[PDB]
């Protein structure tokens, strides 16, 4: 009947409402976790990077 | 119409279902993010110490 489909025209349009904020939540979060992924991968090859540089100054002053 | 009444309601049992997988989906990267941001912390605390003993390293052996 007309009164139903309003029903569900209504309840449709609370729901892709909805699905918009989670989706923009999920965009946020997952870009967060991206970024965080990075971090923790920069800085593990920065921290090898800086560790080859402190052995090595270990040896420049080990064999002179 | 019958018709529209029944594409309207075959939307809505995909967007309540949609709804779920995002909310799941959300749940989980959140979670993971949680985690991914323990890491950043324990890679900081990390890199951090060992730049400090590095530049400690030179400071020692600077003076010309």
């Amino acid at each position: 009947s007309m009164d139903e489909e309003c029903v569900l025209e209504a309840e449709n349009k609370k729901l892709v409402e909805d699905q918009e904020k989670l989706k923009t939540e999920l965009r946020k979060t997952s870009d967060a976790l991206s970024k965080a992924q990075n971090d923790v991968m920069e800085m593990k090859m920065q921290s090898e990077r800086l560790s080859k540089e402190y052995d090595q100054l270990l040896k420049e002053h080990s064999e002179l």
